[PDB]
């Protein structure tokens, strides 16, 4: 039934104009939809001029760009226009003195603290938006100072503050804004990004903003002009939270801890201000997760279900604070569940907005998310939310598909559920389901015990291991099985959320039959890799294995490839599948391939005082400077492992020719003499483009030698081994249709499957010592050998010597 059209809009700020829903996100991306399911982008990103939102970007927002976000520090080469919020401001006095305009409040940033918020206006939601002013600034300093790769002076005199002191809106500079060395005190005070403009009960206008550092602040705003009404005077709220003459009132975060993407919604139905913030880091390993507080006042205090304050008491883990409404999750499609793929899950879902419909009461969490097994690729998602009995909106487990609350029969609730509990913790981990059933005697049994009730038409009360969770039952589109299913979502007074999705009713026999038809080990006629043999199917179905011949393949799928030139070798794996007294059997016919010798395709020895390929079928290399795409470094040839090695001083390396590798069956060998270790720094690299690359990393994100692929998907070829300096080490890795191996000094240190295919039918870029981001390799690398095919353990224990 339901159709979806996806868009990649990061940090979506939703707004309804007329009958159309609009989202505005970072990087000047935006889109629109009439149904919250099918999105159509209308922007052109950082294209300038004729930028959709801003026109000639550079001149329109120059005011803001004088301070950060244009070709400066972390924005070198481009722009950084982040996390906007957009609304129709009926009171805005236009420069022709007419009333009413669409405002866009945006952020610009150059480092993790040097940022500012400014706004622009339009007669029309799609723009053009013309700059008005820049109103809040962070990362400024007590004296003249510059950042690495920045010519912008960060002294506070270079912000709006002098003008504000001249206008009588501030008395002066606050000493507390500075550390003793004159640096920006981001322990106490904010990074000026991520604005959210909202209205209170009375129609007064507020802006909340912030991201990590000192946290989230809120300022009242002049409806007529778009400017803050700065407090003018330092102080403390009645309950003790920091007030600042300029930055406003602190409502969440603190002490460097995470927390950005604030969104605040006044709900007239409950008379609460609901505060959403996202903890953690946005990246696939970041554990981005959405949090929820409330207050009776726009300016707080904001607290969670447990009555705990959103404002941190000190430099502590923020895990306990805030209802955790969504983290990493997957409703795993185990063997025997209907559909294909791994099932529906999200990684790092967050930076949300919220649409609450004045008339109907329907409510929607809007956010961007990443996904398991796709790295940094992201899309916009929308989940409905539903007010529970205790005045907390609860998030639905599935993306919105037209559903609404109904009168729900006890009959349609009773049965087996997959259940996910989001807890409080957050990390790279992905929560997966357990199995329980909600029995007609209102008990709960299975992987957890307890009780449940439906109340009124559809309120849910689930009590598990002595924890009670209040929420709703609602029907939901499960895209894995492709049915509307009954579901539940419910929050406890700890502020922990559990989710439920009803499984199709099934006998033990039908399950085993399902597990049996669905059990597949892929193409097992060309096996070069260990086979993963599942020991479990859906709903705790158990699967055991035997092998006809352990010398070919073990019971756990461990393969033994025969000698080069030998015959492929055959065996049979038998799966026995049990649940209750139902049982079935299925056999699979394996053929394990012999090793095949990789053949040398190119050789950079550096032995003839140049970057020539000795095999004489690729061009010579060229020199780079400190990145794969820049020029002007120096290659000293100096005494090395065989002949002369290539030296790299620390500030360049070698651009190898395009297309060097052009397959998914290849191998790379080289000898490395490092002086210093720097994290992420490559030797051999790597890339189709800056999102699809391979890198042989002497010290990677885990502190060890690895083979690394990124950023969509991520691959962690971890050897768990650290490499020495002033010293030669032999490194080799092979790739063979997803099959990957890495060798440290001849010994195999990593072996895996599903290695990405980065170079087949592309003309990619390759280099030694340098990439697009990290410190160049410092030391020597000798004897770079590229191959077609996968080096044999034998070929490799010979290159090592
Ligand atoms: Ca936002
Ligand atoms: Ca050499």
């Amino acid at each position: 039934d339901p159709q979806f059209t996806n868009v990649s809009v990061h940090d979506p700020s939703i707004v309804k104009d007329g009958d159309t829903y609009y989202i505005f996100g970072s990087h000047i991306e935006a889109a629109k939809s009439k149904d919250l399911m099918n999105w159509e982008k209308f922007t052109n990103g950082y294209t300038t001029p004729n930028n959709k939102l801003y026109g000639d970007l550079s001149k329109n927002l120059a005011g803001s760009f004088k301070w950060a976000g244009e070709n400066d520090a972390d924005s070198k080469g481009g722009f950084a226009v982040w996390a906007p919020d957009v609304f129709w401001n009926k009171d805005y006095v236009n420069e022709d003195g007419t009333k009413g305009a669409y405002m866009i409040y945006y952020s610009v940033s150059s480092t993790y603290i040097r940022s500012a918020i400014g706004y622009a206006v339009s007669k029309h939601i799609e723009g053009p938006y013309k700059y008005v002013d820049t109103i809040v600034y962070s990362g400024f300093t007590k004296e003249e100072a510059y950042d690495a790769n920045s010519k912008i002076n960060k002294k506070w005199t270079n912000t709006n503050i002098p003008k504000l002191i001249e206008q009588g809106k501030l008395k002066g500079v606050r000493a507390d804004w500075f550390h003793n060395d004159g640096s920006y005190n981001n322990r106490d005070f904010p990074n000026a990004i991520d604005p959210n403009l909202f209205y209170d009960e009375k129609g007064n206008l507020w802006m909340a903003y912030g991201s990590w550092s000192g946290g989230i602040f809120v300022l009242p705003m002049d409806k007529t002009t778009g400017k803050p009404i700065y407090p003018g005077k330092d102080g403390k709220t009645p309950d003790g939270r920091l007030v600042d003459r300029y930055f406003g009132i602190k409502i969440a975060g603190g002490y460097y801890q995470s927390g950005e993407g604030t969104y605040i919604v006044y709900d007239k139905n409950t008379d609460y201000y609901y505060l959403y913030v996202t903890y953690g880091w946005l990246g696939a390993d970041g554990g981005y997760n959405m949090r929820q507080f409330r207050s009776t006042s726009p300016t707080g205090p904001y607290v969670d279900a447990k009555g705990q304050s959103a404002v941190l008491p000190g430099e502590v883990d923020n895990s306990p604070y805030g209802n955790k409404i969504m983290g990493n999750f997957l409703f795993e499609r185990k063997v025997g569940d209907p559909g294909t793929g791994i099932g529906v899950g999200y990684v790092s879902p967050g930076h949300n907005s919220v649409y609450l419909d004045r008339k109907t009461g329907q409510q929607f969490l809007v956010f961007h998310t990443r996904f398991p097994q796709s790295g940094e690729y992201h899309e916009v998602r929308v989940h409905q939310m539903f007010m529970n009995k205790n005045g907390w909106p609860v998030v639905a487990p599935y993306r919105y598909a037209g559903e609404k609350l109904e009168k729900v029969n006890k009959q349609d609730v009773v049965g087996e559920y997959q259940l996910i509990n989001h807890g409080k913790d957050y990390s790279a981990d992905i929560k997966k389901q357990i199995f329980v059933r909600l029995n007609r005697n209102n008990t709960i049994s299975g992987d957890a015990t307890g009780t449940w009730r439906k109340i009124g038409h559809n309120q849910a009360e689930i009590t598990i291991d002595g924890e009670t969770y209040d929420g709703v039952f609602v029907r939901q589109w499960d895209p894995t099985s492709k049915r509307y299913v009954m579901a539940f979502t419910a929050l406890s007074n700890e502020g922990v959320s559990i989710w439920g999705s009803k499984l199709a009713d099934k006998t033990d026999e039908e399950i085993v039959e399902d597990v049996a038809s669905d059990l597949d080990l892929g193409d097992t006629d060309h096996v070069v890799s260990n086979l993963h043999l599942p020991t479990e199917g859906t709903r705790h179905t158990v699967i055991s294995w035997t092998t006809s011949d352990a010398k070919v393949v073990s019971e756990t799928g461990v393969v033994h490839r025969p000698e080069v030139g030998s015959a492929p070798v055959t065996a049979t794996l038998t799966a026995t599948i049990t649940k209750g007294d139902a049982t079935a059997t299925k056999v699979f016919h394996i053929t394990v391939l012999p090793y095949e010798e990789a053949k040398l395709t190119a050789h950079y020895s550096f032995d003839n005082n140049d970057l020539s390929d000795s095999t004489g079928n690729f061009g010579p290399g060229t020199i780079t400077g400190n990145r794969i795409d820049n020029e002007g470094g120096t290659i000293a040839y100096a005494d090395g492992k065989i002949g002369k090695a290539a030296v790299l001083n620390g500030q360049s390396g070698i651009r190898l020719p395009d297309g060097l590798v052009s397959s998914n069956q290849y191998s790379v060998s080289l000898w490395v003499k490092p002086e210093q270790l720097t994290t992420h720094t490559t030797t051999f690299f790597g890339a189709k483009d800056p999102n699809h690359w391979i890198s042989l990393v002497p010290q990677g994100w885990d502190g060890n030698t690895m083979l690394w692929s990124g950023s969509s998907p991520w691959y962690d070829g971890r050897t768990f081994w650290k490499i020495p300096t002033g010293q030669w080490t032999h490194l080799a890795f092979s790739v063979d249709n997803g099959a990957v191996k890495v060798y440290i000094n001849g010994v195999e240190k990593f072996s895996g499957t599903n290695f990405p295919d980065v170079f087949t039918g592309a003309n990619a870029s390759f280099a030694l010592g340098v990439n697009w981001w990290d410190p160049p390799f410092k030391g020597l690398i000798d004897e770079l050998r590229i191959y077609e095919g996968a080096l044999t353990p034998s070929q490799v224990t010979d290159l090592a010597q």
